[PDB]
């Protein structure tokens, strides 16, 4: 039911191995444990207690890694907050999560949250003297470690409860797939508040593996960093891979694995990677599976071009239509099972009842398996738009648009975008005139920037079925004029 | 609480990868699943059912690997029987384990067991037709998978219940320690009825890693096999490692890990290996921990010469004397904890209550930790003698000798042996005269060969304490040889 705290044990086993490279900082596992314990002590001095919930609002930096591990050492659930969210969106997640604290810095406006949580500046925190404490030396496998918000298919996002067990089994299953060696170093230049970034921190302490952390994604900085630090592994979404290939015709020699996730990739991009020797491992995974659950090796990437691969060891996938398992090549809903699959959504009784069926999690994605068991994900959802690896839920954007007094009806669907894959376009029935710039300013207060419509259209009515349900995939074809 | 059956999932993921190389013949993971399922179907025809217990009595053969997996596919607990045991010793284990079946072959005299269990000849079995069955597609993590007998400190061995989860976590913790890559291949020339050998079969399906299987250990054959099959990992006890160093000064280029376990190694052997480039990983582990739980990397093998190393990831160790915490360098009993530690001894209420203390397992070994947490095991037990990696329990050998009519008292202690490490010597007080030859003939029927006393001594009395309990460490003084 319990394991020794991974950072504590890692520091005991290999104290001088490098845990973290960030800018001009190198942090050993010993140093990482010491800094996380110290930050835990300082958090306890600000009244944080075992069983509490603390939200983290930070850009990628060493202090963010300290904060996550400090929470674990205190027995505190960590809520990772997307830094691009508006105040409005963050407030809901702070309240819904039951957070009592917000750990952030001066680059965010802490005063807007003071009425709901105690705000703590991590940089001021680390300057304070505090009494030493006895850390939580064990992680309970079934305890919720981290909460991440996703799947706002009805308008409001859901908090995914990711257990210590989930994170352990994710890391172990990935190691069994990719192999692990002492020379491996993993470069993370995508947000630590996504499980794409955060999972590398757990791989780091479980494997004893250096993570090279970047705050932002810059292709040239990433190429220099790979060279300087002999990076062997890197995670990416397809926009990042596309940017890498636009910069260089050759993959750095030390790279043995580019873990590609977070949405569909254009097939010409994957073919170019294979042609030019980029070792791309396409994968299928989500917040709810604590990162990858199906992954595709480069050796099959052209024979199975279009496939996400096979389930990781200990994990399972099946395709069902209305409760009937599908034959090979028959389309249906992707359902997943494994020790990396989340406990449940936080305080979403109805969603949990709907989403789980006899141990299996319904993903909401459509796909099929071929005759060898390889998964093919079909880009068919209209309740989800993926832009640069960021999920956008039409229901959330539509809810904001509908709240405007001039808007009578609202539909949002994804338009093709060469750089981002898909971007949201808005389709509106108006009571009164309103400009695109007016609505954009209105969305700016309520939506992260990547969620705001890139184009607006005005219609007399929206396409709906006999039950009055919006048919989002039919919005692009309706009679409309562009709204200026 | 459950995982897909490891062999079934591995065959789904990498069907054409080589699972097993035996007599230089190859079995893919697809072929291994097919053969294990076929054997499971044939066992079901013989009325083996989910929840039964089946004992396995086989030398290292491909069919033994099939039998273990077939048991899992049927939901049947597998009791691994030591093939060197006398019929007498095996009958105790068949009855104590609750086995309903014995899977063996014609190299053993199955007729001796048919009054306790239904005996099945694996070779005759594989020739039979059988209906298809629905296999157990899942392994329950806390269900007992295998039983192995050990720790006969009271005079009879105890069956260690090893769960599927125990074996999974052993394999995962070892991979995190050693690293894993697609090119790894592991050679097993150790008995599969010990966890030293058997654990490689679970590593094989969890990692997708070939096991090169030898029925016996001969240094020449092992060296040729390593080079023929590009073996990168090998398991050894110190007698095997010493034999290797006698036949070659150069470690084969492909070997990256020699996992050494099963008892103390002579320090000059460890020094010579590192001097000559043999990548020896000393380890401390036992049946009760489903193989290694502490291991020492070659980078520390000189600075920490004499150490067993540090605990594997997820595992813990502490040193306690009389229930009190021991500071670094203070001697005490080694206690271990982790997800690879056994469920319990089977039907040994008193031993389980004594051996487990607040989630920790008492090992019966003495040791200390240095100031960096490295474990030093102190060779001080007199209730256990290790001969070529085989555990021998003085209490068991003494019980056999005591049962002889001419023997009034018996004490057994370990004598130094250049080849085996320690061998048992017997110290006797006799009612009537009896020769060493007569006593050896009597022991042949009741003890595996390596347990039989290599020398016999006669005494008027044995060293005892106030409570009249034998003091085995004092036996060596003093006596005359019995011929
Ligand atoms: C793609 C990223 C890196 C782009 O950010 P960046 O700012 O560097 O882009 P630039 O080219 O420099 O231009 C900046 C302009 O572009 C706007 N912008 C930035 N991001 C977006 C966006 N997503 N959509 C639309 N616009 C965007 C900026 O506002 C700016 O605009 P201007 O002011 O100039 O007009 C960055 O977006 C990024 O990091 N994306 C990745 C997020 C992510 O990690 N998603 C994965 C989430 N899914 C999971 O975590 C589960 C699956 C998973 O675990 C995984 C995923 C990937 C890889 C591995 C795994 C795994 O299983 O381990
Ligand atoms: C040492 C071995 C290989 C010697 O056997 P072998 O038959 O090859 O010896 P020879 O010299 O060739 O034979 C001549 C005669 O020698 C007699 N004999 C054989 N063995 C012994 C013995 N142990 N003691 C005394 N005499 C012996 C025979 O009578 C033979 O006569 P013939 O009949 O041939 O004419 C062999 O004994 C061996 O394989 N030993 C190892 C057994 C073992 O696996 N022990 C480990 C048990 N412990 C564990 O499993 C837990 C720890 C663990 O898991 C581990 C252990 C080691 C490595 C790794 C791990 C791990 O953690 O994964
Ligand atoms: N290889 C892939 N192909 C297509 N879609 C993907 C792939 N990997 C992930 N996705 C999508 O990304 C989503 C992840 O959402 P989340 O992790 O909840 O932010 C999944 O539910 C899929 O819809
Ligand atoms: N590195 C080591 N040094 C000393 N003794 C060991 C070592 N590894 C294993 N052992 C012994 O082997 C025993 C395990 O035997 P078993 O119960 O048959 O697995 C332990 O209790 C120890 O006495
Ligand atoms: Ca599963
Ligand atoms: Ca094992
Ligand atoms: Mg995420
Ligand atoms: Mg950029
Ligand atoms: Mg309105
Ligand atoms: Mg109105
Ligand atoms: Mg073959
Ligand atoms: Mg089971
Ligand atoms: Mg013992
Ligand atoms: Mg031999
Ligand atoms: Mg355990
Ligand atoms: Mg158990
Ligand atoms: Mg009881
Ligand atoms: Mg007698
Ligand atoms: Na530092
Ligand atoms: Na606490
Ligand atoms: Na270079
Ligand atoms: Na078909
Ligand atoms: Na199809
Ligand atoms: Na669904
Ligand atoms: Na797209
Ligand atoms: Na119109
Ligand atoms: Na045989
Ligand atoms: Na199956
Ligand atoms: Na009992
Ligand atoms: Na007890
Ligand atoms: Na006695």
């Amino acid at each position: 039911t319990e394991q020794p705290n991974w950072l504590m044990q890692r520091a005991q086993l290999t104290p001088e191995r490098i845990a973290l490279i960030y800018e001009d900082q190198t942090v050993t596992f010993a140093e990482l444990f010491a800094a996380s314990k110290r930050m835990a002590e300082q958090l306890a001095a600000h009244s944080v207690r075992k069983g509490d919930t603390a939200a983290i609002l930070l850009q990628n930096r060493a202090e963010m890694v300290y904060a996550v591990h400090a929470c674990f050492l205190l027995g505190v659930k960590a809520v990772l907050l997307n830094t691009k969210l508006s105040t409005h969106e963050r407030l809901f997640q702070l309240e819904d999560s039951g957070s009592g604290f917000l750990l952030t810095d001066s680059s965010f406006e802490k005063k807007e949250y003071e009425h709901i949580v105690q705000t703590i500046d991590v940089d001021e925190l680390m300057k304070e003297a505090a009494e030493e404490i006895e850390i939580e030396a064990y992680m309970q496998m079934d305890a919720t470690a981290t909460l991440m918000y996703t799947s706002g298919t009805t308008g409001k996002p859901k908090g995914v409860q990711q257990t210590f067990g989930n994170h352990y089994f994710s890391a172990v299953s990935s190691a069994l797939n990719l192999g692990i060696t002492e020379q491996d170093r993993w470069l993370i230049a995508l947000p630590l508040f996504h499980i794409s970034g955060l999972s590398a921190l757990f791989k780091s302490v479980i494997y004893g593996m250096t993570v090279v952390l970047h705050q932002r994604f810059s292709v040239s900085d990433v190429l220099h960093s790979i060279n300087r630090h002999e990076v062997t592994m890197i995670s990416a979404v397809q926009t990042m891979l596309a940017s890498l290939l636009e910069e260089t015709n050759r993959c750095p020699e030390s790279i043995r694995c580019i873990l590609l996730g977070g949405g569909p990739a254009p097939l010409p991009l994957l073919e170019e990677c294979r042609e030019k020797g980029f070792p791309v491992f396409q994968s299928y995974g989500m917040t709810e599976t604590c990162s990858q659950i199906v992954t595709l090796s480069p050796e099959f990437s052209m024979e199975k071009l279009g496939s996400a691969g096979k389930p990781l060891f200990s994990c399972e996938i099946k395709i069902e239509r209305d409760g009937q398992v599908c034959e090979p090549y028959e389309h249906g809903e992707i359902m997943v099972k494994g020790p990396n699959v989340m406990k449940s959504y936080f305080n979403r009784e109805s969603a949990n009842e709907a989403s789980f069926q006899n141990g299996w999690l319904k993903t909401g994605d459509l796909g099929y398996l071929d005759n060898e068991g390889f998964l093919y994900v079909l880009d068919r959802r209209s309740d989800l738009i993926i832009s640069g690896g960021e999920n956008i839920y039409p229901a959330e954007v539509e809810s904001v648009l509908l709240s405007h007094p001039a808007v009578a009806e609202a539909g949002v669907s994804g338009a093709e975008d060469k750089k981002w894959g898909k971007v949201p376009h808005a389709y509106l029935v108006l009571h009164k005139p309103v400009s695109a710039g007016e609505l954009t300013d209105y969305c700016k207060e309520r939506l992260a920037k990547y969620k705001r419509p890139k184009k607006f259209f005005v219609l007399d009515r929206l396409p709906r079925n006999a039950s009055n349900k919006l048919l989002r995939n039919q919005l692009k074809d309706a009679r409309k004029g562009e709204l200026l």
